[PDB]
């Protein structure tokens, strides 16, 4: 036996904090957290305890650490087939990584509808509140490959696979509400002018490179994407602290008969959240698989990621009601005048087993849906329907993907498709067609109901020429940018404006940055102005004296757009560091841990080295990791209790901690001679807003940390930042 | 409803013979036939009555007619996913076929052991009598395609797939004891020479062109297999009358350690025999699909197609014992020397639900060995190793290839690989490593021992400089060939003169045929001076005075390599055609039926039409199949009734069955006016005659019949005009 | 839609890091030739002057739109336009290297400095006027093609000798040794350093719990991780580290005289690495480092040099 | 796509136009022509937007669909007339 006999080896099957134990495959760590789908997985889990190493043809191993050979030291043997399947094996371990959104972390969970949507739709995962449907979701980037970092400014892909009674529904959204391109002929040129230049695969993750903006300036439908990806929408929290989308205008319907437009949306409830640039890239250095870490981490801690389902509901008859194009992808239908309402829950409850089985090899497509759903002329819509299933059929091997098992539905499927490569189901049909008499026909077509019917389309009026064109409805590019603008708080522009401006500054060929700067003079001349000071440009006559574009509908702002305007901050499930010292005051300890489990706040405690220390009062505390191993771009506060302050005082580490945290805007809190940090960020005597400080560790200096907690970063110190050398 | 109301639409799942009903999926047609393997399939098998028809996202399908479109009669859209995932799984549906070996026809079956053989070996599938292997075996061609024909003249394999406690034991051979080659190194350029030319990709299923003869007639080690695929040993009567070799020696290993050199065997207990070349000719264009067919339907008939298992068997200290060397794949271990012990039997009794899911999709490789056997430094052996992994990983597109069903084992399989296309397996295991502590190193290593334990190879003594040089011992070509030829009955040498005379007939270049019958001068005078004259090619002085080959190990025949020397003829699962007439005498075909009956030998009633017809007591025949859709290539023998023989005397059709099935030998039965036939075929030799067909008319039929053929008919055959 | 200041196009003549736009090798440096260069001349694909076409030679007319039955229309099945464009989009990636995904290469010469007859019969190595044509990449190991530069990791340095008698590979690294001693156990440590399989975490890194198991376990790995986290592991500059081939080979010379030799490179720029907080962090704000900085060294007309 | 292994069987040569080709179509599955443009998308300035689309016209313009009245319902039916 290689494992300790104290069997400290293994994490225990309970739900544990971030950093607790060592992580581990979902049906060892919560082997009783279940839903029809996980146990529709049984059949292909594999133990490995008590069994025998064997070859893929179940021949038992002897000696796994030699190849043969003719002598000790002799060549290596031809007949060494254990040697030859292992190496084939690892040989051809890789499959080609998704076009788009290679980089992707997933959960199994559950949803759940509030009430029958009977009346809407006849789509049976919404008829009853009391039918629970596995989920497999997996969130993403757009850009990097599969080794790509995690908190890079990109747009994230937000996609469900719904295991429903009448089929899968993939619902392949992302965290902003439109997307930068009209027509999917256009998508291989977005794509590529984002994604690592050809001659030189540089840059990775990153849209700060000629090719991207020279798209953008040459194609201004991309603008009000480009606008939220500029925004700090471009760089979450978590997955838990976004919002979904599905962007396109779907078709709910009925068993009547009746569509009704809709548009999907995901609402976190554990608030919305992101990150600052300077933090964001830096944890892409210090931590590429940060948000893959927080997604497994808070479902291992019970901290499950929460999202309602709603809809944004529109009568057929109000199809031109607006002053945009409900089919155009590039817009948005702003909250003020469609309410989102609500329609169930979804629970992300439980990890993978094996990643690349289960994340690597899932297939959604936004052309899996059932009855009761239909489809739109969204011409970005409509390419997306033909991609999906062409790319799986390389990057999955062939047409029998839906036989890898996170892929197969937990309903009946049957009919006369046959072959494929690695084709795992066993037909016993006489028949592989229909009609046909030998089998009295069967499996046998269904016509469309209002319960387990046939799939029918709605019988949508076609009326035009064969064309090749651009409705001029599209042709809109600027509203909807400054709608977005306006509606972001001082803060949330001056980041907005950072964006384009970082962006920019890394652009070669000096034109393309003017030519953006003249896009962005037709959405807002404060925007274009504040971009082309730090950019070194001067805006021209012509440029200041362009007419904004109209309001949207009559609407100058739309509150719902902006991540901060409408306070929707929860702790629960946010990490605290709080720098140790070698003799800890247990009192502050005592209470700044109780106070944090109260509101399901985690907390780690940091030092200049691994082991333990001990407090003032005999008790040892284990370290969690180093100052410099956990840096503040992890956590979301820090606390520094009293104790020996000399300990650390002088530790550059431990003052760098804080400078970190401090331009970051994240809340500090100093209880006793931890208030001598002050003057490493520059904090007067008289204090300051953000920052906690008391004699002690209290109950008001902990409700005080909470409170700026709640809010998650404290704006008001923006301006105090700049002068600090960090 | 679309299916008859009489219900006539499905099979009678119950045993019927040939032709009685339509063949079905193997579970539906032998719902009760199990075993260990066939049950674990049960996961993955799809039923279908009743079931709704949908997507492969279980979306239920409305219309399966029509596409979608703007307007009954406008564009198709976009949109219509149904009809893009229907044509995107059809547009996908092929994969490579093999290389070699791609037309093959399968079986499920079981094997079983007469008794322990724990003091040669240590394989726990030989180490009790009681103990069931489950097997899946596939038969096949070499050269042609999936879609060539089955009685083309070429070497048959015969693959095993044992699915066993200890591992998956793939035993995977052929229908003759030896190689075309000796070193794996040429595989590819003798493969290339049989196969299709490279500019016009011709000819299909035929080793009959230029290439072949020039790479036989520059590679002597060639010969012995060429003499045997140019045998009627090239055109099978059946898979079920055939021999299997492994072909190289192989070693078993006890739990002592012993070693004992062995080479497999498998014995048809239905017996050899082979067709005639023009019948195997004519049968490639009438019937394709003859091979698959009657092995399905003997399996559906309950004619279970059974073999032996066999080991000749050498000791190690006897590895220098013989006139040839044991590692040499193109010499054979003649059974006058070393005899086969029998091992075990094996019956094949099931058919596959899904050709391309279990067949198509199935990996044997002799490289699948367990613990208790071992290799040997046989040359072509060593190089098939490689070859049978690296070629899976294409053609199965990954290497979780061991995942599609039929090829799964049913014993435990747990490692420390991961990933790879299709990936099926979900691992838990926390570590993807070893050794690991975090899983407490599990699944871990096995220490070898008498069972249940790890495999260790036999270590075998190696010394010798890294060579690539063929050993001198394997430098004889012709002693193997000639003791062939010598073991060969006088019909079976000039069947061996005929096919060597046809091939070489259809090499262009003359060169090429002159140099072949000068490997043929080297091997047996009389025989290369018979293919010479059927060439126009004389032979010269040199080429005379040729000393013969030297004997092997002093046998100057050895009569195990006859298909026919030594009878072993078996009647049961033949086919009989019988040829009605518009009013047949009913008394005869009642003593017909009735005595084929009592023999399992099953009858095709033939006419000139289908439907029916009535005998002269009122009683209704229904017709099988008409004179040429069933012609007597397909069958073992024919008989003719009484009755209104005017109705059929002048049918050119049945004139020509009778003429057909005389050439090729088969024997005929003709009771009172059917006689008459006798002049038309110019008339002999097993001709069975009477007034009427009772006990001795059927009792002689069925005497004619267990010989197979009439060979005392050939010495005129030439002369008739069919 | 070019400026008409010309500001789009970068010079054709060496150029420092950042003063002009990078570009493919062909266009930056027309003239830097040879003959496995002019060779690739055939597949070589141009663009300026030439009309867009689908890849069966058909002009476009409109590379903006989809056909479809109305301007507020579906897509309609029959434009091969649009979904050649898409499939060709669709089926552009091809599964990475197992190991060393990460890479950056480029092309250039060997030469020797006197004929190595005596010792060796290999053409390349028998004149010193002899040209031979090289195609190098260097990279990491353990992360993915996507992952980052600055890792602590072992580098890949693999070299394509196009020489007159076949292609000699020499496929190195900038180290020494390896990290394990019998090909069997490579799958074991390279799925103890890779990601966890549970989820996939961490990427380009070492500091994890399989990795440090498996070398508790297995003391012949404590050589090559002692060179790991050490600062070789963290390079400058693929221009300023050593390559090994590691493996003891042989050379064979004209009367069949058997020489052991183990391969070195020697940087003509000397050697030089990181610090570990300046590598991770480099890792964030500069994924692409190490590729970007052979590239523009390439570029500036600072070749890489290795004895 | 899965017959000749890839996007890129136009370069096959039994396969390829005799006429020229190019477009900003990239990599796919052995991969045999070696693009130098700057550019692998449209619109760009970097490459003045070379390859450019092609008016459709009498000789050597770009392909441009006959303008069919499209005039229906999105429907799953045989038209009577082919009954
Ligand atoms: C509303 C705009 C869009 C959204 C929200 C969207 C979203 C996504 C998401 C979330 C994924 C990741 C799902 C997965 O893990 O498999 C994805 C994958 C993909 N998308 Fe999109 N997409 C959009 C438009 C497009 C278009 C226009 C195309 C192509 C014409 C496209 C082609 C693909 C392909 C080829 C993949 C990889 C597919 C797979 O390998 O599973 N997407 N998309
Ligand atoms: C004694 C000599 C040989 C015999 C009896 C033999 C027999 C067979 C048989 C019966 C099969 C088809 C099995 C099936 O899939 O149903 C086959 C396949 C094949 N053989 Fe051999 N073979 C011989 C030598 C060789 C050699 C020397 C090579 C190469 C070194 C070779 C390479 C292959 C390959 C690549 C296939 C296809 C394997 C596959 O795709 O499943 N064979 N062989
Ligand atoms: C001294 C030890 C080793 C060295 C120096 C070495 C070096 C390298 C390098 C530099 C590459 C990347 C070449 C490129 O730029 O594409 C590579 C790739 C690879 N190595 Fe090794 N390697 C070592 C050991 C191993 C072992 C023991 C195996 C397998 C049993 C192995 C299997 C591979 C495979 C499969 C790849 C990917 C090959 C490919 O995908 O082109 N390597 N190795």
């Amino acid at each position: 036996s290689l494992a300790p006999e104290d069997g400290s080896h293994r994490p225990a099957a309970e739900p544990t904090p971030p950093g607790a134990q060592p992580t581990a495959p979902g049906s060892l760590k919560a082997p009783d957290t279940r839903n029809e789908k996980l146990n529709s997985l049984e059949d292909v889990r594999k133990g490995s305890e008590n069994y025998a190493l064997t070859t893929n043809q179940g021949v038992r191993i002897a000696d796994d650490q030699n190849s043969l050979r003719a002598g000790s030291r002799g060549p290596t043997l031809l007949e060494d087939f254990i040697l030859r399947e292992k190496i084939t094996h690892f040989d051809h371990e890789r499959i080609p990584e998704r076009i788009v959104h290679a980089r992707g972390s997933a959960a199994h969970g559950y949803f759940q509808p509030y009430k029958s949507l009977s009346d809407i739709t006849k789509a049976d995962f919404l008829s009853d509140p009391n039918k629970i449907t596995p989920v497999f979701v997996r969130f993403s980037t757009v850009q990097g490959g599969a080794g790509s970092a995690d908190t890079v400014r990109d747009i994230r892909g937000f996609a469900t696979k719904f295991y429903t009674e009448e089929g899968i529904f993939d619902l392949v959204g992302n965290n902003t509400p439109i997307f930068f391109i009209q027509d999917a002929h256009k998508f291989p040129d977005f794509v590529h002018a984002v994604k690592p230049e050809p001659h030189w695969a540089i840059p990775q993750g990153q849209s700060a490179h000629d090719t991207f903006w020279d798209y953008v300036s040459l194609q201004p439908e991309t603008l009000h994407n480009v606008m939220w990806a500029m925004s700090d929408r471009g760089i979450p929290r978590s997955y838990r602290t976004m919002e979904g989308f599905g962007i396109h205008t779907f078709r709910l319907i009925n068993a009547e008969g009746k569509a009704t437009f809709v548009r999907f949306h995901w609402k976190p409830l554990a608030g919305k959240a992101s990150l600052v640039w300077d933090e964001a890239q830096k944890l892409t250095g210090r931590d590429p698989d940060f948000h893959r870490r927080e997604l497994w981490e808070a479902i291992e801690a019970g901290d499950f990621p929460e999202y309602e389902l709603g809809f944004q509901l529109i009568p057929e008859e109000d199809e031109f009601k607006f002053d945009f194009d409900l089919l155009d992808p590039t817009k948005l239908i702003p909250e003020e005048l469609v309410p989102v309402q609500r329609v169930g829950k979804m629970v992300l409850n439980r990890n993978p087993d094996n990643f690349f089985a289960e994340n690597e090899q899932a297939a959604f497509h936004p052309g899996h849906i059932v009855p009761g759903l239909d489809f739109t002329n969204d011409p970005l819509l409509q390419g997306r329907l033909f991609s999906y299933t062409d790319t799986q059929i390389s990057r999955l091997g062939g047409p029998n993907f839906h036989e890898i098992p996170i892929n197969r539905p937990t309903c009946p499927y049957h009919n006369f498709q046959r072959d494929g490569m690695h084709r795992m189901g066993i037909d016993t049909n006489p028949a592989n067609y229909e009609p046909n008499s030998i089998n009295d026909n069967w499996p046998r077509e269904t016509p469309p109901g209002p319960k387990r019917g046939g799939f029918e389309s709605y019988q949508e009026r076609v009326e035009g020429n064969k064309v090749r064109e651009r409705s001029p409805s599209f042709g809109e590019y600027y509203s909807h940018p400054r709608l977005f603008w306006l509606s972001q708080t001082p803060f949330e522009q001056r980041h907005i404006v950072d964006g384009f401006s970082f962006e920019l500054s890394k652009v070669v060929r000096p034109y393309i940055r003017e030519r953006v700067v003249d896009q962005l003079a037709h959405i807002d001349l404060t925007l274009a102005q504040a971009v082309a000071k730090n950019l070194g440009i001067e805006l021209t006559d012509d440029q200041l004296n362009i007419t904004p574009p109209p309001d949207v509908n009559g609407l100058k702002k739309d509150p719902s757009l902006s991540l901060y305007a409408i306070p929707d901050g929860d702790v629960k499930g946010r990490v605290v560091a709080i720098l140790l010292n070698d003799e800890v005051r247990s009192a502050d300890l005592l209470a700044i841990l109780k106070a944090l489990k109260a509101k399901g706040v985690h907390a780690k405690l940091l030092y200049s080295r691994m082991g333990e220390v001990t407090a003032d009062d005999g008790t040892v505390l284990p370290i969690a990791a180093t100052f410099a191993g956990a840096p503040s771009l992890t956590v979301d506060a820090v606390i520094v209790p009293c104790g020996n302050i000399a300990d650390i005082a002088d530790n550059g580490d431990a003052n760098y901690y804080l400078m970190e945290a401090y331009k970051h805007l994240k809340p500090i809190a100093l209880a006793g001679d931890a208030r001598k940090f002050k003057a490493t960020i520059k904090i007067a005597d008289q204090g300051e807003e953000g920052i906690v400080e008391a004699d002690s560790a209290d109950g008001s200096f902990m409700d005080e940390l909470l409170t700026l907690m709640a809010a998650h970063r404290v704006w008001s110190r923006i301006p105090k930042i700049d002068k600090i050398p960090a």
